[PDB]
Formats: C-alpha cells, structure tokens, sequence
C-alpha cells in the first residue's frame, strides 16, 4: 500500500552483436462503455456497401507498442542504421506496476478525486491467440516516443463476419470476462515474458548493383541472340536473319539469369498540384481489390520503388507510407502537414510502382503485321524473381500476426516489419466495476449504479534485438544519416518553447551498402 | 470469423495518412490541391492493410 | 578559480522528480497528448555524511 | 486542490517520487557554478529543491 511496486527502468545497452532496449511510460485507463459490451455496425449511417462493418465494443483496454520509436531513441535508431546490415527481435519482458486506482465524484461544479485503496484492475494476456488480433493494423495509442509523455490505454474492439451492416450465423461474439485474469490492487503488479520466433533479418542495407547490371563490362558472352531481322544492304528491306553475341556495347540485350520482383502498377501523383490532372480520381482512379462484393483500396502493396531517376517529386497514389505531423488534422491537412516516405533504395531489384513491368507479345507474325508487344501492369511469381521488401521506419510498425490459413506467400507484412505466426500476445486491461449503494430490497433487474473511477500507473517493456554487423570491403565512404550541422533555431527531435515533442521526418534503415 | 479486409479495431484511428481528396472543394467547382486524412472506422475501405 | 577542490569525478548529481498523476480521463479514446494532471508536491528529510 | 478560495491539502499515499544519481557524469554538471538552493546552514531551516 505504501511501498513502491516497481522502479523506472528505461535505457539502452549495446553489446557487440546484440542490443537491449527498455522503455517505461505512465499510462491512464478510464472506464469504457460503462462496464458494458455493445453491438456496433454500419447500420443506419453513411452506408456505402464498401464500408459496412459488424462487431462489438468491449469495456477493456489494451497495451500496444508495435511502433519502433516506442523502444529505440533517435540516436539509437541512428547507431543501428549506420552500422548494421540487419536486425531482429529476440526476447520480450513486460512489466506492469505502481497501480493507482483513483475514484472521482462531481457535484454542483465541484469535482474532487480520491483514492479507492480497496479497488482492483484486471489484466490478462491472450497468449493462445483466441481473441481477435488488432495490433496488425497501424492504430494509435501506443507508448509515446517521448518518455516524459503520458498516454491513455486504447479501447479494445473487434469485428466479425458481416453482410452489409448485418451479421451472419457463423459470426463470433467474444467475452473477455470469460478469460482468467489477474486482479491487482494498489500494491500489486504484473509481469510477463515472451520469446520471438525465428525470422529473417530486416534489410538495413542498399544494393550496390542493379539486377540488370551484374555482368563484366570488359568481357563478351559466348551466347548469341537475334540481332537484326531486317537486314540492311541497300534494298531498303530484305528480311534475313542475323545474330550477335552480348557485349559491354549492348548490355540491355545480354542474357541475364534473374528477373525483377513482382509488380502491381498504381497511378502516379505529383506533389505539385499544378502538375496534377484535374478531377477527383482518389477513389475512381486508385488501385483496389474486390473481396466478396465490397472492394478495398490497396495501401503499400507490392514492394515497388516510389520514383525513378531524378523525378523525386512523384509518388504512388496509395503505395507509400505517410505519417502524421504532430499538429496535422484528421480530414483536411495539406502536404506541409504530412510526411511521405520515399522507397528508393529498391530500384535495383524492384520495379517502379507507377510505370509498367514490361512488354509481352500478343500474337504471331505469319504474314501478319507483327508484333503485338503489350504493356504489363500486373505480374507476380515467375521462377527466377528477386526483390527487396518494404523498409521499416522509426515511427513505423514492427510486427504483424500472419493470418492462419491453408497457405500464403512471402508473409512479409505489406506495411513493413516482421511476419509472426505467434506474435507478442495482446495484453488486455480493465477497471473492476464498483457498484454504488444498492437498494434496501431485492431487485433482479440488471444493476446499473456504479461508482465512476479510473486508474493510472507505469509500464515497462524490455526487448533484446539481435544485430548483424556489416562485412564490406568497400573502399569509398558510405552514406550516413546525419543532422544538419548548420545553425538552426530548432534542434531536431526535441521540444519547443511550449513543450511538445516533434519528429522532424521519418527515417529508413537502408544507408550502408552491399554487393548484389 | 473475420474477413481479410476487416481486421482492424473499429474504435481506433490509424497514425497513417493517405491522399483523401485531389479535387479540393471550396466553391470554385475545381481547384486541384492535395489533401490527406488518416484511417478511421468511418472509412475502412481506405485504411492501409497488411495482406 | 572560485576555490575548493578540482575533481575529475566529483560527487555525482542527485536528481529528484514527482511522478505525474493524471486526473480523470475521458470516456472515449483520444491520441492527443494528455494534459490533465493532479497537482501535488512532496516533502521529506535528507542526510549527508562526509568524512574529512 | 483548491476551489472558490478554499485550499485543502491531502495525502496521496499511493504516490511515488523518482530519484537517480548521474554516477557516470552523462548529464551536464551544474554544481560547479555557485548557485543557490543548497542545504540551509541552519539545521532547523527548511528549503526547496532547485530546478
């Protein structure tokens, strides 16, 4: 009661091929739905057969830290980037301590808050993945990137089989109260350990060679190919068949061994509105998939390059990660209030999201006006493909539960990060309801007179990350993320005069190089 | 018990944004401009998925 | 220059801070930076022993 | 807490105060500058902790 339940453990430790990050934040949890489960749907709303939903709202909250900046500090994130070809999660240690349940009452303008010492808050971990996993969707409410900041616990809500604002019979309703949970008073605590499954290192490197440019620029090939089918000689046209062998002279015609990654073309958009086509093609123009009638837009889809060559002003309509900007709005907001990621270090293996994959024949030439070369806007597969995946970001996601089905393909979370069959389980928390003064005679009616109260406390999260040191005999210096040494009124990743932490821009992880 | 397109939490927004409107309404019928918005239970078909 | 002793490793700085205790939060989520805290202070004794 | 002139002070038993020592000199050392806020030369005196 009068004894601390835990200490403030927050720091980073660098150990050769491993790094350990520990974060601690102060949280606050209010009573949700007034201790009630509620049925929710898109019934009697803006409608739209492509936005219908059916689920439930639980009085429970949940802890989430699926954002990198929750663990690594800007400086740490830098050290990782400039010196490591890759990294991965390993172990996990979750702590919940210093439970403070506060009771609140108001009257005639007077609002006084008191301590309900004899109160409990329930906690449990869905370590069997029996409940709907909602951490895969980049939602807000995670641990504040700034340690001194205080946050609220996001409310838990799930969805089920819906048929246009109307459920089916095979739909599932889950009750979190049907789970064994540990009740904690002001002097109690809650600990939990997790072990990440074996997954490939993240690509924190950028290729030094393009898939199409691997051969030796000094030696010819012992292979030949149809050079000219027209045959020049002074007769304008005379058919004939001629062949030639590859050479540094013509590299685009040499026989390769592999092919660029898959491709699902998207529409292009210029940052300068003055350069954009008119009309509102946001929806009617965007690329989307059709799933049981209701079709959904495609966010970062197939890992494709953002822009080509110098044209750094273009970007996929919905093929890039876009983060907020502290003060940014919810609906309006212009360019100067958002941050668009630039997937560029992928142009060496993956195609460009806006342009075509390639060209394919469509007919024969038997006395027919050949050819028929048609543009390809959607590929996928083909034995021999080689591609990079989407890069992760400081404020970007971390992991995502791989849907349990009969099959999948390169289960890399399209939003980036790691795909885990068994990811860090959901940690649910809830304030125990404390009924107010009951009547003086029995009433089998559902009780509804509860004492309004909330709770606060700290929370620690320790994660051990396995690194992968770089081994390159590259002579010339490397590209490194650095801060503008120039004079400035504001220091990047700090606080303003009003005291507010702002993140200047998103940061990738691909700066060091490696031969393809 | 869930559709691939319907996994997210119907109570929480996303910290990610996307091109909301490229037409820009204001009374000039048409005026280009670029505007962005973050995902929400209001518009699930436009939220960034993972699969 | 002000006098005294020059120490490469002098008595380290001892920092102290009151843990913030958030007031009653809303009834629905808000990813906005929390700013409703319960005003409070702290007092106590402190002992310092030095052998000269 | 205060209201309409009324100012009452209470005990928050379930509250904590954080403390730590920069024994690695990682933080800016500001004791070299003869500042005020030290322990009162008179034992019976009460002082505030400098920011």
């Amino acid at each position: 009661v009068g004894n601390a339940s835990g200490n403030w453990h927050c720091d980073s430790t660098w150990l050769g091929d491993r790094v350990i990050t520990t974060s601690t934040r102060t949280w606050a949890l209010p009573t949700y739905n007034n201790h009630l489960y509620k049925q929710i749907s898109s019934a009697s709303t803006g409608a739209s057969n492509d936005n219908h939903y059916f689920g439930y709202s639980t009085p429970w909250g949940y802890f989430d830290f699926n954002r990198f900046h929750c663990h690594f500090s800007p400086r740490d994130w830098q050290r990782l980037i400039n010196n490591n070809w890759g990294f991965r999660p390993k172990r996990l240690n979750f702590k919940l301590f210093n439970i403070q349940v506060k009771e609140v009452t108001t009257n005639d303008g007077v609002t006084t808050i008191a301590n309900n010492l004899t109160s409990t808050v329930q906690v449990f971990s869905d370590s069997e993945y029996q409940l709907p996993y909602v951490l895969g969707s980049a939602h807000q409410g995670c641990l504040p990137p700034f340690p001194a900041d205080v946050f609220m616990i996001p409310q838990y809500g799930y969805l089920t089989l819906n048929n246009g604002s109307q459920a089916v019979g095979r739909s599932s309703f889950y009750c979190l109260e049907y789970f064994p949970s540990q009740m904690l008073r002001t002097g109690n605590n809650f600990t939990f350990s997790y072990t990440f499954e074996d997954v490939p290192f993240h690509s924190s490197y950028a290729h030094s060679q393009s898939l199409d440019r691997l051969m030796n620029p000094l030696i010819d090939q012992y292979l030949y190919y149809l050079n000219r089918t027209q045959n020049q000689s002074g007769s304008a046209q005379n058919k004939d068949l001629l062949f030639s062998r590859g050479s540094p002279a013509g590299m685009s015609v040499q026989p390769k061994n592999w092919l660029p990654g898959p491709c699902y073309r998207q529409q292009r958009v210029s940052k300068t509105k003055t350069d954009n086509n008119n009309s509102n093609f946001t929806w009617t123009g965007a690329s989307k998939y059709n799933l049981n009638g209701r079709e959904s837009i495609i966010n970062p889809g197939t890992a494709m390059a953002s822009h080509k060559d110098d044209k750094d002003k273009f970007f996929p309509m919905s093929g890039v990660m876009i983060f907020g900007k502290e003060s940014a709005g919810a609906s309006n907001t212009a360019l100067d209030n958002v941050m668009i990621t630039d997937e560029e270090e992928i142009k060496a293996t993956n195609p460009v999201a806006t342009e075509r994959f390639g060209t394919v024949a469509v007919n024969l030439q038997s006395s027919s006006t050949d050819p028929a070369t048609g543009d390809v806007h959607v590929m996928g597969a083909l034995p021999g493909m080689v591609w990079q995946d989407r890069d992760v970001y400081l404020q970007g996601p971390i992991w995502a539960k791989i849907p349990h089905t009969d099959g999948h393909f390169h289960p890399s979370p399209l939003m980036g990060g790691f795909g885990l069959k068994h990811p860090p389980p959901q940690i649910l928390i809830k304030n125990t309801p404390v009924p107010a003064n009951p009547p003086a005679e029995f009433s089998a009616t559902k009780f509804a007179s509860f004492i309004t109260q909330y709770s606060t406390g700290q929370v620690s999260v320790e994660i051990e990350w396995e690194l992968q040191k770089e081994n390159s005999k590259r002579w010339n210096p490397e590209v490194q993320y650095t801060s503008n040494y120039a004079k400035s009124a504001n220091v990047d990743f700090t606080v303003d005069n009003n005291g507010l932490y702002t993140e200047p821009r998103p940061i990738g992880t691909r700066y060091l190089t490696r031969p393809l």
